[PDB]
């Protein structure tokens, strides 16, 4: 969205490696607004122009979303080199990378926070009419209060059966995509069909099977995972359902106490 000028910004140093450039952490200062810290996603000089078009595209994406549990866009830089998207500042990072440095360090309640926010966040895309076609915890920021924002707005084992044979993509398939998720929550990073391959996967889900519930996970949240992996995308749940679900668990803990 909004171009920014390159004397706002100062970038302080790498935090990461993106496909089309260096991802950075630094400073923001806009006329008259107050300073902060921001990251900053910039492209590798001698790009081609489609590699421009692309990186940016991300943001023109993003641009148009505004949402707590969406990542939050600043603004560019295109006008200068080099060029940038800068962004809402995400101190975990990637969610499956997180989780993976916290094996089993959360509560059934905060894991199910995790959850939730990641479901407002698609429910908000889902009424904005977007399809996602690639929700999966790595493509999740969560920051320091724990809070998950959907990203990449710019994988066999995460797409529903209908959009993987014809291509068919919906907020429906995102639910599908969605259940996987959960079960990379609740298992801390754990690659979804662990080393199944990916036609594996696909003759698995076709003899009708399902990933098996995480350790210690409620069965209460490995059956919403289920519903969510229905064949059927007409009979999966929508977002709004998986986030009033999840809210009820939080009105009764003890509906997570079954294990
Ligand atoms: N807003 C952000 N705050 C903190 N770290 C970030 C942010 N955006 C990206 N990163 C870091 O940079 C890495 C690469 O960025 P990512 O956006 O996932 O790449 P791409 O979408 O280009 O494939 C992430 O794995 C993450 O660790
Ligand atoms: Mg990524």
């Amino acid at each position: 969205s909004k171009e920014i000028d390159i004397s706002c910004v100062k970038i302080e140093q790498v935090i990461g490696a993106g496909e089309f450039g260096e991802v950075c952490s630094g400073h923001l200062k806009l006329p008259g607004k107050r300073e902060i810290f921001v990251a900053i996603k910039t492209l590798k000089s001698g790009y081609t122009e489609k590699q421009r078009r692309d990186f940016l595209s991300e943001a023109s994406i993003m641009g148009q979303f505004d949402h707590p549990n969406v990542i939050h866009l600043e603004g560019v830089v295109t006008k200068s080199t080099p060029v940038m998207i800068i962004t809402e500042f995400m101190e975990n990072g990637s969610l499956d990378s997180f989780l993976r440095q916290n094996d089993g360090q959360f509560t059934v309640i905060q894991l199910v926070g995790m959850l939730r926010g990641i479901a407002a966040g698609m429910k908000y895309l889902a009424d904005m009419n977007y399809v996602h076609r690639a929700l999966a915890a790595r493509n999740i920021l969560v920051n320091s209060n724990l809070v998950c924002k959907v990203s990449d707005f710019g994988p066999i084992r995460w797409t529903a059966p209908e959009a993987i044979q014809y291509r068919k993509f919906t907020s429906a398939s995102d639910v599908w995509s969605y259940g996987i998720v959960m079960w990379e929550v609740m298992s801390y990073g754990e690659r979804p069909y662990w080393d199944m391959t990916n036609q594996d996967v696909i003759n698995a889900i076709e003899q009708d099977y399902r990933l098996p519930p995480p350790m210690d996970c409620p069965s209460a949240l490995h059956q919403l995972m289920l519903d969510c992996w229905q064949k059927d995308r007409n009979h999966r749940p929508k977002f709004g359902q998986i986030v009033n679900t999840l809210d009820k668990m939080i009105r009764n803990p003890n509906s997570l106490k079954a294990m």
